[PDB]
């Protein structure tokens, strides 16, 4: 049960996320390592919007399923 999310940063972040797990939590916890409102941030996924309150079971996300984390990093 396993998930892979790539960050427009290139860095190699990776997470745990269970079948049962929405993607609302998902964007939660990488939020709250940079502080910052969600609204900041956006996930594509298949050349579509990941919508904000899905739920991998519902969308039939499958394992090592790449999801594109794009967010503005705090700095300059």
């Amino acid at each position: 049960m396993q998930i892979f999310v790539k960050t427009l940063t290139g860095k190699t972040i990776t997470l745990e996320v269970e079948p049962s797990d929405t993607i609302e939590n998902v964007k939660a916890k990488i939020q709250d390592k940079e502080g910052i409102p969600p609204d900041q941030q956006r996930l594509i996924f298949a050349g579509k919007q990941l919508e904000d309150g899905r739920t991998l079971s519902d969308y039939n996300i499958q394992k090592e399923s790449t999801l594109h984390l794009v967010l503005r990093l705090r700095g300059g």
